[PDB]
RNA sequence: UUUUUUUUU
């Protein structure tokens, strides 16, 4: 199967350090009833995965009525959206050959092999049905999360599969066993493939590296009463002693954000042309889009930036131009009091999966500064390394 | 005597 390709996308494909070991992908589009790979993001995964199984022998499997045809679920419908603007044009096809579905824009085409689901959409297409006949590629995003509706969905995937992995007809030849990888987020998916329940059998796996773009870790064995003087100081000793760039000020709630953005606006007043070049804006999603696109947008000349933002930066929205990070120490986080239906919104300790994402971050493409309010002896107290699962708190 | 970081149909 040939794609059609472009000059700079092809640029693209070669780069990626997974397409050189698409036989590997090949063996696990032809060997394997359930992959498990994980990763670092920016490695090339999402960004390859249409190239691999839209040339591993797939899309015309189970043909002429196409019901070998890959959907790869992502975390949420912006991811889908922007990754579709991203590597649709990546495979030369039309919206058609290549598309998504997310909660209010539906483009099933007839011709499409590629499809980039959020959770829900899936489920309602496999609640509307229940052994999953018209898809056999599924690859699914952000194994790391474990959030509900992707531990709902890959439970009910691995009844159906399972179920699928078993002789569709009166012993045949002709089974409509499905394909499935779980292209991870981040390494460790291993807490699930030691297990014999949702699939008894061991689910190989394929561990592949990132580009690191390095950041220094910096450890401050300080008291983090308040967290918010603290990245200010640090920040304000990067502004000033390190070499120029972006520093991310992070932290947890609504009014110490408008705080510290109130302060960088008074000690720092100019942001023109004390002559510390500095534009400081906030990010969470309880914004509006206004000041959504104003953090898009780099800052003006005579300003670097600086983002005081809450845990948001970590997955939900990254912005190009920054390099250092000051961390939030301890993130805000909600629990269920079950014994009486009482809710509850806290902060407590960052796991090191999101501050390790955090500073992933940071440095996107350049130096850098993990410039860490609490200790090496406090992210020896960090456990556990990941997130706790989204289900067990609702 | 308001104290909502975060999310999937």
């Amino acid at each position: 199967v040939e794609v059609s390709r472009s000059d700079e996308i092809q640029k693209a494909r070669i780069q990626l350090p997974v397409f050189g070991e698409e036989h590997k992908i090949m063996e696990a589009i032809h060997h394997n009833d359930v992959v498990i790979i994980c990763g670092e993001t920016g490695s090339g995964k999402t960004t390859q995965v249409p190239q691999f199984l839209y040339e591993a022998g797939f899309g015309a499997e189970d043909s002429p009525d196409y019901p070998g045809m890959v959907g790869i679920t992502q975390p949420r419908r912006v991811a889908a959206v922007s990754m579709a603007e991203r590597v649709a044009n990546e495979l030369g096809d039309h919206g058609h050959k290549v598309g998504y579905q997310i909660r209010f824009d539906s483009t099933a085409k007839e011709d499409t092999k590629v499809k980039f689901m959020t959770d829900g959409v899936l489920l309602r297409e496999m609640m509307h049905d229940f052994k999953l006949t018209k898809y056999s590629s599924i690859i699914i995003d952000e194994a790391h999360e474990r959030n509900i509706n992707t531990d709902i969905l890959i439970g009910m995937l691995s009844r159906c599969v399972r179920l699928r992995a078993k002789l569709h007809k009166e012993n045949p030849i002709e089974h409509k066993k499905l394909k499935l990888i779980i292209m991870s987020a981040t390494l460790r998916v291993s807490d699930f493939s030691e297990n014999k329940t949702l699939f008894p059998i061991a689910p190989p796996v394929l561990q592949v590296d990132a580009r690191q773009f390095p950041v220094s870790i910096h450890f401050n064995r300080r008291t983090a009463f308040n967290y918010t003087d603290e990245a200010f100081r640090k920040t304000c000793k990067i502004h000033q002693k390190l070499p120029p760039g972006a520093i991310l000020v992070f932290l947890t709630g609504q009014q110490e954000i408008t705080h510290m953005v109130k302060r960088l606006r008074k000690e720092f007043p100019f942001k023109k042309n004390a002559n510390d070049p500095l534009y400081v804006l906030p990010l969470y999603s309880l914004l509006p889009t206004k000041e959504q696109m104003r953090v898009f947008q780099k800052p003006p000349q005579g300003s670097r930036l600086c983002i005081v933002a809450t845990n948001v930066a970590e997955t939900s929205l990254t912005i190009p131009g920054v390099r250092y990070v000051v961390d939030s120490g301890r993130s805000k986080e909600r629990k269920y009091n079950e014994s009486n239906g009482v809710q509850s919104f806290e902060v407590g300790w960052v796991s090191k999966a999101s501050a390790n994402q955090r500073s992933g971050r940071a440095g996107r493409t350049g130096p850098g500064h993990c410039y860490r309010l609490y200790s090496s002896a406090v992210f020896e107290h960090d456990f556990e390394q990941f997130s706790k699962p989204e289900i067990l708190r609702m």
